[PDB]
């Protein structure tokens, strides 16, 4: 076969990241052949920088099962997309076996994150969980995922919009409040379903410019929903647990400020905090791992790159003896919310 | 002369840091002839550790006046403080004209901020100010000047001991929030002087442990006053200029947590904040650098040093639109207070 030529032909290109206004514009009025020309050059070339950077890794990761596993996946998924480059744009029957090739290759690959988190098992238990090994870890799977979830991304704008309001999975007109007020009662429930006391959520909005508006953005909501929910969830752990043998429990406390260039998204509780020390661990994909809530949510490490994946960011900082804040960082003007993909 | 081999042999040496316990130790019941036994061979290591690294520099910033005369300086304090080396502990004299000459060396270095700054000035007009540039000027200040507040500690420990509560500089027995008091009374007075109104303070605490007690800790207060001044001018300007044309001036809120292992002071201020692009500047010593509360303080990048000093931590989050929290982290535990000095 050829996915090693392949990789090294594809890799020789960057990929492109796309601006909002870019998504929009595939987005409507059926630009269907332009986003199938587009995306037959561009997914090789970001399936390819990733496999790339995968088959670098030590011998000693490398020849992990769950290593192999994901090797295999992203071959099939490049030759599927390969099947179409000499293809013809202008025949209908080319476009609809195509959005079945797309569907197929996001199905294929749905159970990554286990599997990473299998392998970075097997390191640990079988090489060590030294602050190297860390790094190595930590770098390798940002930008691992980071690439995850601009594919994602693509596939999902074009099967979502090709199989009015809302564009696949981009809201022009996405109202912040509502989203953080759905993740908090997604995440209440499940508080009460296992603890039986959740905490009140309080919502105050800042639009500096506009006193007045509620507060909207383009944005993808279920990216914003996601980080939403596993900052809920942590917040409603932390308040519960660390109020027990107490009657008062503090609500959850949420800013969203709307700046020139920010919006941002705090989000404070008083679970008692966690020290300055340990903080990094939480993002850490090593420490995070090992063999009630705990179940349900994207991590913090992914909902930082989801953050990170419009050029915004996720950071948190405790007062230990009092509590968190963790704030969500994303861009408000829609010409600054571009693509952030790993650089090769 | 002999300074590049006096530097060489030195730098052969480690530092050795101190505790906040081996500090109090020193300073009582008269150990003078220990501190004195400690400093001549402490000191140079010190001196010679950094001088190596000023060697190092690059030649078209090590040729210019400004180093020039910062080289000069610890070349004449390291050859004074040898004289000593071979001298007796024993003899009263000896122990007295090194007190003298102790005072002399911290008198002799008393303008290197601004010197630096020069230098700073000078290689920025005259080489530019890109991002390669910027981290190197940032490593070379972090550790000077680190390397510069350890020293003047131990010579500062010396002299106020070697002429009951306060031990030199260290209170061992400092209460916050008196001090968090003291410093916001002096930028409100600033503040008043420069703008006719100002905002007011409100401190909280939360003692985790200990719900009553009021929060006390063994640290350095004069450091502690540092980093609450320029905090509170900072805030004080943002808070007032950004609310001229309006009549409700939000107050300056501290908070002052105390947990097992972080002392923790948060300053919130509403001045409208920062956008997160552009906060890492206001740490920098380059973009910092420019040819009304201005004057005062000494600036954030030195302040923070001051937190890392005794292995803590001052960090800034802003939500723009909105305002910025500040927060210095300190350890709790004296025995977790151990001097950070630059690593070689
Ligand atoms: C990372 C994580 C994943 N899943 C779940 Cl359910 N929780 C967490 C989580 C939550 C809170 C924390 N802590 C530390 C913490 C841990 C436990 C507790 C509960 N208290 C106790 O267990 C105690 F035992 F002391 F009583 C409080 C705080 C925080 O301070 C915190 C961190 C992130 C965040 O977004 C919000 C936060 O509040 C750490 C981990
Ligand atoms: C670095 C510094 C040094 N000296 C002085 Cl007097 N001030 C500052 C300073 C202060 C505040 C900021 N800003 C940004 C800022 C700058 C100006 C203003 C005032 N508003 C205006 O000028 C406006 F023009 F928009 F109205 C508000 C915020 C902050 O958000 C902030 C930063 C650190 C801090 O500890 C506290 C802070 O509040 C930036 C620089
Ligand atoms: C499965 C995924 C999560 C995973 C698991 C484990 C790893 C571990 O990766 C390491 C660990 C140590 C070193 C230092 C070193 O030895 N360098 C020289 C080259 N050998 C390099 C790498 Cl790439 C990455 C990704
Ligand atoms: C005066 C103080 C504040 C000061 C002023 C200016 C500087 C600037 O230092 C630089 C700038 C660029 C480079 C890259 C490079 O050229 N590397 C190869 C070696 N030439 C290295 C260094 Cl050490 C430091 C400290
Ligand atoms: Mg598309
Ligand atoms: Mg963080
Ligand atoms: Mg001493
Ligand atoms: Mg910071």
């Amino acid at each position: 076969a050829s996915a090693p030529k392949y990789i090294e032909h594809f890799s020789k290109f960057s990929p492109s990241p796309l601006s909002m206004k870019q998504f929009l514009d595939f987005g409507s009025n059926a630009c269907e052949k332009t986003s199938f020309t587009f995306l037959r050059q561009e997914l090789p070339v970001r399936l390819a920088n990733i496999m790339k950077e995968i088959n670098l890794l030590p011998d000693r990761v490398l020849s992990t099962p769950s290593v192999q596993l994901v090797q295999s996946w992203y071959v099939q998924s490049l030759l599927d997309i390969m099947e179409f480059l000499d293809k013809d744009p202008e025949d209908h029957r080319t476009l609809s076996q195509f959005t079945d090739a797309l569907v197929t290759i996001r199905n294929r690959h749905n159970d990554v994150v286990p599997t990473m988190a299998q392998g970075v098992l097997e390191y640990k238990d079988t090489y060590g969980d030294d602050p190297v090994s860390n790094q190595n870890i930590q770098y390798f799977l940002d930008r691992f995922y980071l690439s995850r979830i601009s594919i994602r991304m693509l596939i999902n704008q074009h099967t979502l919009i090709f199989d009015p309001k809302h564009i696949g999975s981009i809201d022009p007109n996405c109202n912040v409040s509502e989203v953080v007020k759905d993740a908090y009662d997604m995440a209440k429930l499940l508080c009460d379903k296992y603890y039986m006391a959740s905490p009140d959520l309080e919502i105050q909005e800042i639009n500096a410019a506009n006193s007045k508006q509620p507060i909207h953005m383009v944005y993808v909501p279920s990216h914003l929903y996601h980080m939403l929910f596993e900052l809920f969830k942590n917040a409603m752990r932390a308040t519960v647990e660390s109020h027990e043998s107490s009657l008062i429990l503090p609500p959850i406390k949420v800013m969203v400020a709307l700046g020139e260039e920010d919006l941002s998204i705090k989000m404070s509780d008083r679970g008692g905090g966690v020290p300055l020390r340990k903080i990094e661990r939480l993002f850490s994909y090593m420490y995070s791992t090992a063999p009630p809530l705990a179940g349900f949510g994207y991590g913090l490490p992914i909902s930082r790159l989801y953050a990170k994946y419009f050029q915004g960011d996720l950071q948190l900082f405790s007062m230990e003896g009092f509590g968190t804040d963790a704030v969500i960082y994303l861009k408000a003007l829609s010409t600054d919310s571009v693509e952030r993909l790993p650089v090769y």
